[PDB]
């Protein structure tokens, strides 16, 4: 066991000696009669996918053949037996028993780590209704709320037994990539700190899967029960905790990748702390930061700053080599353009920070927006755009001026409302967009409680909008990036009451390297936020 | 009017003569209620008062089709909150065809709101029955007034532009046109505006039943009038140049589906003859494109046109060639080079394909050594023999492709055909391997790869006779002439002596015994 102060060290000693691998294949080593018999065939989604006889969960007997197999494990959690119930993706075929299960095993919350469909591969059935109700067996399962978030959706459910309500509630880590492990490890992290703190309240065991039930659904439970660890006893044995559960379920973590991506997730856990404010502690917590070495502010700022780039000879299309999109979160038209996409509250791809038109890429940055399908873009800062004297002529489509409106906001500054059309050149289809100037922005001289006006107007257009927004400014640098970032902390804000500034500011900033690079910044991202909570 | 005899050679003119564009500009040159204070997808479309149909609002129009007036209910795409509207209108006119040239969503556009229910019911429209096939999908309903209707989705429309084959398109036209021949309201058709792919169905049908009963055909007239009962109908040059192509297809194809009735009677009628007459039609106005490159080196000889070219994640020698059920339910490919190996295992892992038929170096994994692509590896798990009427062999070999950076497990079989078509035997032993490997794919998913030595002629005449097949089988029609050419065209090449077309005939009569 490693204690939080030498786990951060410790892990980089790993990536330099390459003792991952090592201390991967050593885990390798390593009876299941029940999961191997005629009848349960076509209950397992893969012939090597086993659940171990000791560990299994048995259902009751009914009715001739036999009806008391699901593969799915009893695995156990951080000195806590039996917590998990570690399960592979239900079937058409076993979507019933795995609703039997959730009912006589008194289960509460469901954590889904997969998407039904990932790259054209049925990865999982979908056992639940997307309409009002749907009946699985004697399964009654009637679907009251649904939560939509860039990187999960959580569902609130209702549960019958047809012979004689329960409330469940699933937790859909919806984003997870369709091999190897995510990008960033900050989303997994709070997803799992989100749900750890809903099930804290939930009575019997928590279940979780994934398609087969073993890498992505294991990678969760050390996630989860690691995270209690270092809250507890302010230690972290994964290794340790690791080789026990593999004891339980058969290539819990499956790669070597996902083994090493937890580490990397628990040690950024460990450096971030819980980042996330509420209501009641903003003013508390934003005190905290400027009072270990130096100040929370300058120990957090550090850690928004931790790569393959395209720019040979095409790089004459971008401003300065110093803000440019990585291929992680580059944007893609149909061929290339300095954008990154960029997460927000709801979506991950909410927004797009990219640079001011170049003469020859106006035809690129509409086409963006043609392709992305968005329609909102925000400016904030040469003309790009076309007059009824002229439209722009792109080659399958026509951009076209519509309106255009000048608002006075309560410093007496213009925020330029112009509304767009794009046209199908080769087909039928119209697309709106709407198109926002901003002035000096934010501007210091006038006060930081009318910094939020312009955001809130951009939001509830944005609302009633769909695609992306487009924001730019000069060069897809801070003043672009501070708009996603207080946008995205405005809707935070507003539907959980909570704020956290640190985790928002690092995802920006690990999605488009170069937008906060100096302390101040950071900073006032939190002097903003303060003003809000009036 | 233009009559069928000169039909084929004046569009060829006007290809030439860069005559479309002249006739089209020339076709460019009122609506108050559909101007009132939500239910129009667009502006700039608009239903003109004369023509539209009848709180009382709907974007839609009445037009004629050929001597038959307000024959069509030519509307746009209902969004949800025009979604009753729309279900009332069916119910107020009589209607029970609808034909929907285009998807819900388009490469993540919202083109059309889904009016009808997935499940058992939605309010009230109960659906019956539906059949899911390659370039449409037939719905069955039921509707009641708090009646049967029939819904004829065109699906495989692409996402800007008309489809590069006016074949699939065309024969969708007659499959509509076939059932609603003795439906006595009006036929409600739709796109996302309800203007070009709507208009572009409307004269197509339309000037298919001035062929079969004037044997004239008047685009440009007909088109003319129409545009009076709705705006832009045939929006861009492209439809109505598409129009036109597909139209000298039919005239020099005509009807060539036959029922179980008539094979017979059908198959030596082709025999200056039928058969020379079709055969020079499968070898075809679009274009093509092959590369070549410094990747050149990856091919034996056959090549893929990049219409259909398959994508792994990225070259390979493989073209998409179309079956019954889906556009993309076969790939025709090439058999490995050595380099090859592992890109062909490439591009069956990213398609999702667990059948492959082989038909006469070995390219698989032994139990001694899997092989071992990056993201998966491919292993052999059995091998059976089977022993045919003839006694030839059938290896069947199954396999498991694992993924090495996730769980995923794809289950393919592998089957080894002897020599194919055994001429020696007779035609009635062909079908018997195209009957087994017909019942194994039914029950796999993703498509079917088969391979002769260059991706020609005897994998595109398995990818022929397993259409014919379903086809056969499902429906009771045959249409070998369409299977060829949309193979051809798919893979041009496949099909280039008469011997093998004819061949086609051939199996399939031998087939209609009773």
């Amino acid at each position: 066991a490693i204690p939080i102060k030498h786990f951060p060290k410790h892990v980089a000693d790993l990536h330099a000696s390459n003792g991952f691998t090592e201390e991967f294949e050593t885990l390798k080593e390593f009876t299941a009669d029940s999961s191997n018999h005629p009848d349960n065939k076509h209950k397992n989604r893969y012939v090597n996918i086993v659940a171990y006889d000791h560990s299994r969960v048995k259902l009751t007997q009914l009715a001739g053949k036999l009806t008391d197999y699901i593969n799915a494990n009893y695995v156990d959690g951080y000195n806590r037996p039996k917590a998990y119930i570690a399960a592979q993706g239900p079937l058409k075929s076993t979507a019933e028993d795995f609703w039997r299960m959730i009912w006589e095993h008194n289960v509460e919350v469901i954590v889904m780590i997969t998407n039904l469909v990932e790259k054209g591969r049925r990865k999982c059935d979908q056992y639940w209704p997307t309409d009002g109700s749907e009946e699985y067996g004697s399964f009654l399962v009637n679907q009251k709320n649904v939560q939509v978030l860039a990187y999960y959706t959580v569902r609130n459910f209702t549960l019958r037994n047809t012979k004689i309500g329960r409330l469940v509630t699933q937790y859909h880590y919806t984003q997870w990539p369709d091999m190897g492990v995510p990008e960033y490890s900050l989303p997994v992290l709070a997803f799992v700190r989100k749900t750890a703190q809903a099930k804290r309240h939930a009575v019997g065991p928590v279940v979780v899967h994934c398609s087969a039930g073993v890498g992505r659904t294991g990678t969760y439970i050390v996630l989860d029960s690691m995270l209690q660890q270092i809250q507890h006893e302010g230690t972290v044995n994964i290794f340790g905790f690791l080789k026990h559960i593999r004891s339980q379920r058969n290539y819990l973590v499956q790669t070597e990748e996902q083994y090493v991506f937890i580490h990397d997730t628990l040690v950024e856990a460990i450096l971030s702390k819980e980042t996330e404010v509420p209501d009641s502690h903003i003013h508390s917590y934003v005190n905290t930061l400027l009072i270990s070495g130096k100040t929370k502010l300058e120990k957090q700022f550090q850690l928004l700053s931790q790569s393959t780039a395209l720019k040979q000879c095409n790089r004459e299309k971008n401003r300065t080599s110093s803000i440019i999109p990585v291929e992680r979160s580059r944007v893609g038209i149909s061929d290339y353009i300095n954008a990154s996409y960029i997460m927000g509250y709801y979506q991950s791809n909410e927004f797009i920070i990219t640079q001011h038109p170049l003469l020859h890429t106006i035809k690129d940055f509409w086409r963006m927006i043609w392709d992305h399908n968005a329609q909102l873009v925000v400016m904030i800062p040469f003309v790009y755009w076309p007059n009824k004297d002229e439209p722009i002529n792109c080659e399958s489509f026509k951009v076209t001026l519509m309106s255009e409106e000048h608002k006075c906001l309560s410093n007496e500054e213009k925020l330029i409302v112009q509304d767009f059309i794009l046209e199908a050149t080769q087909d039928d289809y119209v697309l709106e967009v709407r198109h926002f100037q901003c002035p000096k922005w934010p501007n210091p001289d006038s006060p930081i409680s009318k910094t939020f006006e312009l955001i809130s107007i951009i939001k509830e257009e944005a609302a009633n909008r769909d695609g992306p927004m487009i924001v730019h400014d000069e060069h897809g640098g801070v003043t672009a990036g501070t708009f996603c970032a207080l946008t995205t902390l405005m809707h935070q804000l507003e539907k959980e009451n909570s704020m956290d500034v640190y985790q928002v500011a690092k995802m920006i900033n690990l999605m488009r390297p170069g937008v906060f690079t100096d302390i101040e910044q950071y900073q006032f991202l939190y002097k903003v936020v303060l003003s809000l909570v009036s």
